[PDB]
């Protein structure tokens, strides 16, 4: 009656696990930035979507805000950023995430690492966020795991 999900933001490096099985990875050196979405089904835990927002660069949050809003209330939400995905993550979008009850998401800064698990008309499940000490460096990684309740019958 729960998931055991694993959420890894980092410079470098995303992924996503669900009861011990990776379905995001992405280590790749010169593709994959930004906030990587992935939209579970509630009762079985299957993928049901998997999209990357480039937010350091501009229109990704628009896109962004359009995918969400379609994802029904009561899907499990999941969000992790490779190395920058604030830049371009506006204020719409960040309205939007504060409304999911994210604390870091709306609060993400300059290659801030960022992981987010919460059921879509709410509430958060978890939440771990790193802030860039400076300019030129990136948050430390950060590995949320948490425990997902299913929904049943
Ligand atoms: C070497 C390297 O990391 N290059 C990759 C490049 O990385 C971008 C990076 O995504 C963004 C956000 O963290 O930062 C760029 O670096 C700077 C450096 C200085 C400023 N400044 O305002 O003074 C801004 C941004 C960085 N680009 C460089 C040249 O370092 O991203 C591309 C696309 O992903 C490739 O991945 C590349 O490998």
């Amino acid at each position: 009656r729960v998931l055991d999900v694993e959420v890894y933001s980092s410079r470098s490096k995303v992924y996503v696990a669900v009861d011990g099985t990776t379905v995001l990875e992405d280590e790749a050196r010169e593709q994959g930035r930004g906030i990587h979405v992935i939209v579970l089904n509630q009762a079985t835990g299957h993928v049901m979507a998997k999209r990357v927002f480039d937010t350091y660069s501009p229109h990704e949050d628009e896109a962004m805000v359009l995918f969400l809003n379609m994802v029904a209330p009561g899907r499990v939400l999941i969000c992790t950023v490779k190395d920058e995905g604030s830049f371009h993550l506006k204020d719409t979008a960040k309205a939007l995430l504060r409304s999911l009850g994210s604390q870091a998401g709306p609060a993400l800064g300059w290659r801030d690492t960022w992981a987010f698990v919460g059921r879509k008309g709410g509430p958060v499940f978890g939440e771990k966020h790193s802030k860039s000490p400076a300019l030129s460096s990136w948050g430390d990684p950060v590995l949320l795991k948490t425990d997902v309740p299913l929904s049943s019958a």
